């Protein structure tokens, strides 16, 4: 019989996603991280299935995916994903936790630039791999490894782009995502969704976000910020699209930059690279190639 789930054993409840339930397992002795889905699930957990399985997409930040599956315990069917597990978990319960140096934030900016720019690149050839934009990309859905760097996760709302013909590969909805995150042109619904360009665009302007969040625990000669999500100052805990366009939109609000952020390069550099995540107009803002270089050339100074 099967050779996946069949030998997992469930230990710990981690917690509740979007669709499904996460859980930390046993297979062969080895950690690891089970994305569990019911029947009526099923479309969810099989995109996300999909987007995994797509040719050439592994790489060191995005979360390493073993297997996805059926288990019937006698009663009912569970449609599994299997991944890596990692200890540490979220970002955001990383940066909750503890506060990073500057070459840790260093770390997790250009690792999860890394792991964005790998989605979003088109590799050509027989074995190519398709252009991939996230659409929901958040502090809670990048995870930190034990070396400290990051990996995205959380690929069930993923858009996947054909160059040759023009065309994506399903037909998208609007505001799928994590509202606090959307990009202006996704909270007022202006997106333009035929363009896959303009899904690449508001990935980069959530991790800007993101960004900011690593930021404010960056801690210098014991000098920092307290955790907080983005616009926490200005929304409510769970924000509707409203609360969101009002801010966002016609108020034009960005997560405040601390003045003490000038007084160190390396966070001087992450807080320019925010401003050109945050721009309304999505053509203006850095790819994530170019934030990945520029974060590269950084670590290096
Ligand atoms: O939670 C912890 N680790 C952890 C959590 C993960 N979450 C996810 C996410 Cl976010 C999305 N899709 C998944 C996951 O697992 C399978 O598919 C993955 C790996 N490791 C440690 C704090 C206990």
């Amino acid at each position: 019989g099967g050779t996946i789930a069949r030998t997992i054993v469930l230990q710990e409840s981690i917690g509740k996603g979007r669709f499904g339930e996460v859980w930390r397992g046993k297979w062969r002795g080895e950690e690891v991280a089970v994305k569990i889905f019911s029947s009526r699930e099923e479309r969810s957990w099989f995109r996300e299935a999909e987007i995994y399985q797509t040719v050439m997409l592994r790489h060191e930040n995005i979360l390493g995916f073993i297997a996805a599956d059926n288990k019937d315990n006698g009663t009912w069917t569970q449609l599994w994903l299997v991944s890596d597990y990692h200890e540490h978990g979220s970002l955001f319960d990383y940066l909750n936790r503890y506060t990073v140096t500057v070459e840790g934030m260093i770390k997790l900016a250009l690792s999860t630039a890394s792991g964005l720019a790998h989605l979003h690149m088109e590799i050509v050839g027989t074995q190519g791999k398709p252009a991939i934009a996230h659409r929901d990309l958040k502090s809670k859905n990048i995870l930190v490894k034990k070396n400290g760097t990051c990996c995205i996760a959380d690929l069930g709302l993923a858009v996947r782009h054909d160059s040759a013909t023009d065309t994506i590969d399903i037909a998208p909805n609007h505001r799928v995502g994590t509202k606090r995150y959307m990009a202006p042109e996704v909270l007022d619904d202006s997106i333009n969704m035929k363009h896959f360009e303009s899904f690449k665009r508001a990935d980069i302007y959530a991790m800007g976000l993101v960004f900011w969040e690593i930021a404010r625990r960056c801690s210098i000669g014991g000098i920092h910020e307290d955790y907080q999500l983005p616009y926490y100052d200005l929304v409510p805990s769970d924000p509707s699209v409203e609360e969101m366009r009002k801010v966002v939109c016609e108020q034009k609000l960005r997560p405040n930059i601390p003045n003490r952020w000038q007084s160190c390069e390396a966070l001087r550099v992450m807080a320019k690279i925010m401003r050109e995540c945050w721009y309304a107009n999505g053509a203006a803002r850095l790819t994530a190639l170019r934030i990945k270089k520029t974060l590269s050339q950084l670590s290096q100074q």
